[PDB]
């Protein structure tokens, strides 16, 4: 599943690099990514589709570190971006703009212009007012903007019953070209919505509105010669006759989640009448998923100890009730022990802040037995370098 | 203008021209000059609330230690330092902010359950007022660092309040098993340990007596027991000079809460304990608004897609800078992030047109302090108004700086 495994010496390694070595060299907390894990997951997705025309558009928001993006860009990956910042990251990482699709409900005129100038693949439009703005901007630039409409399955996009009308509007707007349909179908409803979607592509085709690609979003869906999920399998089988509809997938978490761990150190162990607490050095500003959402992430020792385990809540170092990484974890701990939080490669560093004026941590990439720093730990004083006191 | 408008909470109010003003500066002008989204703070609002709190205790020896984490902008901190405020910090970064803002380190208390040796060393070097120690292992670490520097660390122990288990079993169980502090029954023992260590110097007790939702009677008995402990420790040679009661014991708008008054009635007999309060939201919350622009009005349910996202404000009344005449419609205000949790308000009645500017009230605390770059979005500008003057207190981040510390794979 991934390359974070214990080796013969009894400790946890990332590929061929001991995690403890990285903690020593770069300090804690620390995000560590595995190049091989990212590549193995991307290829599983890329190859599961078969010869069917497709494009994997990695969801940049999941993990947008330049090293991570560069890894995927070298494989020829596409990218799904939600801002001009993400588009600039893709370009800095060597990504191909012709393989970029731009999503998001609040795209600005400035963002649309930069994307049009870079000639991205498609704008995934979520509303009629957005469609109007993209038409205005493309006209001002004297170009034609490639679009897809985000549609919602019949049960945040446009409803199925207004889809035809909004597509006809896009078709009548002078500065837009209709290219795709975006439907985040990711089991009975999935299939039912897929048919209604294909029927819509056909009816539009009769009207001279030609959809060339279908974007099915993320939340899929590789079964491991890796095969697609029953969901994807159900779709591919219905697309033999329906061609040459290029299929676009937007995996994020599926590629990046298990490719990263957060290494943290146990500062203090505290005991109450019925509970035990391990105070760790990673806080809500470093990894917010458990606090914000109700995410359960496996927490394991870099060097497991023998003996009777005690049940601990793992809590951060500041002063918040939601400052914790895990609850009710049976572990054998001593102060100073290092832990790894699995599944921290997605929605980990991307959501990190400077809350409590804490510098963001370093991000490191392993590649066999080599280690590359891909994001330096922030220098403390840089946190307020843009600020000013009152002159009074 | 004798009829200059105000409200009980802040200086963000409408005037003769039909628009929302921040003190004597139109919010619309600031949005025009600095862009949106924008955090706008009111100097007079911060001062009003800090003074209301400072005056509530009257003549009794005290220190207000503002909770820096609520809003640690240098301009905000400087406003308070100018009034002689103290500060409660939870990291070395917050300590450095206070120093850069002109604050007095001898009025700084350092809280937090996971202070590092490095943080303790710097805090000791700057001679802060006191370390609010949350566990025995932390007490040992501070003794170690103080021992290495050959100095005496000033300490206060965070002691859970002595709730009576017979009358408040659930609260008692909750307190005793929480991650914060040391249980009341262990207080004397851990104080004796601190007393035995020559590189520690016992100065206080940190007991957040009003933080448990409790009636006046139980609060008072619990307070009496805390005071009796202080006395028993004193007779035993361990001299506590200050009591830090934490946050929440606010003011009723301008006299103190009945809780605050009961406490004061007991402290005023001896008057040998300096009282420390740690307000944060109570000082900063209403001193700020987040100004945001409506991008699109999407109708299905109605959605006003605004330019402020979860990365800007993750936590509130939402009002127009320039109210329109018409029949208000109901909207959910949602940001641009591709997340279901990316919203600022649900079901709000407003008369809107695309491009309109809105102000999100009560955004001065836990607003910018929690802002991130999620979706590679630069953090916004922070401006402070002072009468008719405008001060830029945090520049908007330049987009390319977001990945300046990063690198690609070797070639
Ligand atoms: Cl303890």
């Amino acid at each position: 599943m991934d390359y974070f495994n214990y080796q013969e010496d009894g400790q946890l390694w990332a590929e061929q690099v001991p995690l403890a070595d990285l903690a020593n060299q770069y300090g804690t907390p620390l995000y560590v990514y595995s190049r091989a894990t990212l590549e193995r997951h991307w290829h599983a997705f890329d190859k599961s589709v078969g010869d069917y025309p497709h494009l994997i558009c990695y969801a940049v928001k999941a993990n947008s570190n330049l090293g991570v993006l560069n890894t995927l860009a070298r494989l020829g990956s596409g990218f799904d971006i939600v801002s001009v910042g993400e588009l600039e990251r893709v370009l800095a990482a060597g990504g191909d703009p012709s393989k970029v699709v731009f999503s998001g409900v609040g795209k600005t005129e400035a963002e649309m212009k930069r994307a049009l100038q870079l000639k991205i693949k498609c704008f995934n439009v979520e509303s009629e007012p957005e469609l109007q703005r993209l038409n205005k901007v493309a006209g001002e630039l004297g170009v034609k903007a490639p679009i897809s409409l985000r549609i919602n399955p019949d049960v945040f996009g446009i409803t199925f019953d207004r889809a035809a009308q909004v597509y006809r509007l896009a078709h009548s707007l002078p500065n837009l070209d209709v290219h795709g349909i975006d439907c985040h179908i990711g089991l009975a409803p999935f299939i039912d919505a897929t048919d209604r979607l294909l029927a819509l592509i056909d009816s539009l085709k009769a009207e001279g509105i030609h959809i060339r690609h279908l974007d099915v979003g993320g939340g899929l869906g590789v079964v491991y010669p890796p095969q697609p999920s029953e969901y994807a399998k159900a779709l591919l089988d219905r697309l033999e006759r329906h061609r040459d509809l290029e299929l676009i997938f937007e995996p994020g978490r599926a590629i990046a989640a298990n490719a990263g761990v957060l290494v943290t150190k146990v500062e203090f162990l505290k005991h109450t009448e019925h509970k035990n607490f391990a105070i760790i050095d990673a806080a809500m500003n470093d990894l917010i998923r458990p606090a914000l959402y109700q995410a359960w992430q496996d927490i394991i020792p870099l060097r497991p100890r023998q003996g009777e385990a005690q049940t601990y809540d793992l809590v951060g170092p500041v002063c918040e009730t939601s400052d914790f990484l895990g609850k009710d974890r049976d572990l054998v701990l001593q102060e100073g022990d290092l832990l790894a939080v699995r599944s921290s490669g997605a929605y980990g560093f991307t959501m990190s802040s400077n809350y409590n004026t804490r510098p963001r941590v370093a991000e490191v990439m392993v590649d066999g037995n080599k280690t590359y720093l891909v994001r330096q730990r922030e220098e403390l004083s840089s946190l307020w370098a843009l600020e000013s006191v009152l002159p009074e």
